[PDB]
């Protein structure tokens, strides 16, 4: 199983990190027009959030890490990209720039063979998420697939498990989302979302999100149950769902919170995680878990209304779960 990067950025370099703590996939190749092997290597190397790189990295051609040769193109077209003469089996698509079948399928051109898009799709690409839905992808029908986005990875595990218990009737979310890479750090315009130009260091930032509809499509049965969106703030990482929802059956937050220690503990082991601490976002740092639900920071209204609180690591969350999504799709067929 092997990997190859389209996109060597928060995510993309995220995504290499995972993969070198991981014994059952391997990156063999990276593509980033906008940095040569020199500046990848130091990017790598260095982590304002996530530490110093955990082995080694040096120049060769191409990149050695940890020992093994990867190899480093910089073209802006992925039609462009050597793939299959490098051994790359996967793509991760984390540029943030093609997001349709049309775009990411160029990447089959250089002879990978299936990719991963690293966001929601601008079209029908499915989109998975890992302990919710990943087991409908069929090799012999899609070569281009989505891992979603970090909060749609949030909710869905959280809805998946609220809505089996008690059904979810109607669901509104608000997420508290770390600054990204689309933000500016002084006034300016953006290319060209007014509010996200705005200085990102001194401001509550509102925004767009798709995640909370797109788990309508995760899980059909929420279709048309759930919205949401997305207010910026300006810590450097980690986020957090706020999901206020009607239930169709009367849950108290122990019993929710007994639901999701169930399905924590079983099923979705490693995807949906649980605390009672008083914890903050910093404590999520380079947490894997898709998804924690914070007990103590949940309330209710009565029996039927309810706020819940998940966390996430958006950045070493999400980029474990698309490494868990690669590794699965190898292991279905091609
Ligand atoms: N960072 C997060 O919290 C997060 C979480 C989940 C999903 N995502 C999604 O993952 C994708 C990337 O996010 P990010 O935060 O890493 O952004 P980023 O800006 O850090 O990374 C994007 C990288 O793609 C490179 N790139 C641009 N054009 C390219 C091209 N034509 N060919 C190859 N590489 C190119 C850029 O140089 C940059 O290194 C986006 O779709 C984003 O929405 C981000």
């Amino acid at each position: 199983g092997t990997l190859g990067i389209n996109g060597f950025g928060r995510i993309g370099r995220l995504v290499l990190r995972a993969c070198m703590e991981r014994n059952d996939i391997t990156v063999v190749a990276i593509n980033d027009p906008f940095m040569d092997v020199e500046y990848m290597a130091y990017l790598l190397k260095y982590d304002s959030v996530h530490g110093n790189f955990n082995g080694t990295v040096e120049v060769s051609g191409d990149l050695c890490i940890n020992g093994k040769v990867v190899k480093v193109f910089q073209a802006k077209d992925p039609a462009e990209i050597p793939w299959g003469a490098s051994g790359a089996q996967i793509v991760c698509e984390s540029t943030g720039v093609f997001t349709t079948e049309e775009k990411a399928s160029l990447h089959l051109k250089g002879g990978a063979k299936k990719v991963i898009i690293s966001a929601p799709p601008k079209d029908n690409v499915p989109m998975y998420v890992m302990g919710v839905n990943n087991t409908e992808y069929d090799p012999s029908k899609f070569n281009v697939i989505s891992n979603a986005s970090c909060t749609t990875n949030c909710l869905a595990p959280l809805a998946k498990i609220i809505n089996d218990k008690f059904g979810i009737v109607e669901g509104l979310m608000t997420t508290v989302h770390s600054l990204t890479a689309n933000q500016l750090t002084v006034d300016g315009p953006s290319k060209g979302d007014w509010r996200a130009g705005r200085c990102a260091g001194n401001n509550i930032i509102p925004a767009s999100t798709g995640a909370a509809k797109a788990v309508g499509k995760v899980i059909p049965a929420l279709n048309g149950k759930l919205t949401g969106m997305a207010i910026r703030v300006p810590t450097p990482d980690v986020s957090v769902v706020d999901l206020t929802c009607k239930l169709a059956k009367p849950a108290s937050i122990e019993e929710i919170y007994q639901a999701v220690k169930e399905a924590s503990n079983g099923p979705m082991k490693g995807i949906m995680g649980y605390t009672s601490d008083d914890v903050v976002s910093t404590d999520f740092i380079g947490c894997k878990y898709s998804s924690i639900f914070d007990k103590n920071a949940c309330i209710a209204l009565n029996d039927s209304f309810v706020k819940l609180i998940s966390w996430y690591d958006n950045e070493s969350g999400y980029s474990n779960r698309l490494v868990d999504l690669a590794v699965y799709v190898a292991s279905r067929g091609l």
